[PDB]
């Protein structure tokens, strides 16, 4: 009788770490969420026939509202497990869901797995740098979120990286790509005029994760609001001050113009 | 000709990935470091088990000064792995590393595992609240160094959490406590006098991330400085205004008194 809360990595069924597959396969039974991220290189068949075990998917509604009456109940008596992308516990709501396995006097473990989060040290910013990171969502009806423009500002004053996870709704299929986060952005600073992000603004795309060839590009707004930077799923970055030596893997294995060797001290 | 950064994991052998793991077993040769940290829950013989590789362990020297003489060299004939705790390129200096395979005319490939980075995310915290981090390191001679602190200021002053690393003698397996570190801080408050870290101070202790028992433990500096975390390592976080939801996490699965749902949030 126990709940483990399993993360499958970044891109693939592969990207799920040993002790996640080994705990996963000997659990009576496996639920799962493909709500909260997107994993671009893999399958449900793919991870049922790694794991050995068939996967009951879960609505964020079955989840949100009814975790307590799927999933917990079965935690009692037997060995339950609930695989999410990524890490299970990162940009999500699920931590909470720890509080509701004891209150149900279900004891629960985290089997964490790689993480957007800290996989942004492939693009060669030093990810001590990041400061505050928040998420691009799709405007919706008269409700334009625009939030996400401040915390870029308040990171860039302190000189500090902005991590952009963006908008997802995966019933409907929709992966907000970098180049619609960045439209929105330059939307939102025409609305604040803060001079935050604009087409002179230096930004970093990383889209699929986790796969052996992710697209890694920097370089001005200008330059990438309309360059195609593959499949889904992406993240946007936008750096603040830059050392040295993040300028030169930016250009070296990101394509940067070179230009932005020259850092302003 | 080809060189794969591939990442341990936060704890003991089973942490890093089932993609890792088949990579490395078909690497003709296979370097590691346990400078940057360590595995605390496993030992490099039960990592060479199962890897089925005898793995050379390279010193930061050896990496630092001499990457392209030692490992590049026969990346160029062979495939090559180089493995690091934690998910690759998470350590400052790590990224350049793939600038010099390129110069070398060396591939390089990134394979992912998890980072304490995302892996604090069962403290409960929301990832997004993080704002920049920090080490606290220990006063040695004539040098106090205490940026450490500022950053804690400046993150709280936006109500954003502070993750902090504590030393390590890698070398000497060396580490610093998380006990140690409050003192540390104290003191350095006492010197500043800010207001920014005091016995009335909430703080996490998370300890032994990646276990299936880590150490989790949240209150008040005056509390927590001389209770028993267990095990190194421990990593310090001094959060920032909390969400009901963070507050409520704390005390259900970190033991925080109840005192912070109305002190802290
Ligand atoms: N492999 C990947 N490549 C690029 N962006 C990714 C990604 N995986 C997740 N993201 C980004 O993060 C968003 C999901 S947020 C949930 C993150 C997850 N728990 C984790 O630990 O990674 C996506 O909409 C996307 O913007
Ligand atoms: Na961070």
């Amino acid at each position: 009788m126990v709940l483990y809360f399993i993360g499958l990595g970044l891109y693939d069924e592969r990207d799920i770490t040993v002790k996640g597959l080994e705990i996963a396969m000997k659990c009576d039974y496996v639920f799962a969420e493909f709500y909260t991220s997107l994993m671009a290189g893999t399958t449900l068949g793919r991870i049922q026939k790694l794991i050995g075990k068939e996967i009951r998917v879960l609505s964020r509604e079955d989840v949100e509202l009814n975790f307590e009456n799927i999933v917990l109940p079965l935690a009692k008596e037997n060995d339950v497990a609930f695989l999410t992308p990524g890490d299970p516990l990162v940009a999500t709501t699920h931590a909470e869901l720890r509080i509701r396995a004891k209150r149900a006097g279900v004891e629960s473990y985290v089997i964490h797995a790689p993480s957007i989060y800290s996989a942004v040290g492939i693009t060669g910013l030093h990810i001590y740098k990041f400061g505050k990171s928040a998420t691009v969502a799709y405007p919706e009806g008269n409700w334009f979120p625009t939030s996400y423009y401040d915390v870029i500002k308040e990171n860039a004053e302190r000189g500090l990286h902005t991590l952009l996870f963006l908008d997802i709704k995966a019933e409907k299929r929709m992966y907000m790509t970098a180049n619609e986060a960045m439209e929105l952005l330059l939307k939102v600073e025409d609305m604040k005029k803060g001079g935050v992000f604009t087409d002179d603004t230096l930004v970093v795309v990383l889209a699929r994760a986790g796969s052996l060839n992710p697209t890694i590009r920097a370089g001005y707004v200008k330059d990438l609001i309309r360059e195609d930077f593959g499949d889904p799923p992406h993240i946007l970055i936008v750096p603040g001050k830059l050392h040295i030596v993040e300028a030169e893997y930016l250009v070296e294995i990101a394509g940067a113009p070179r230009e932005i060797l020259r850092v302003n001290v």
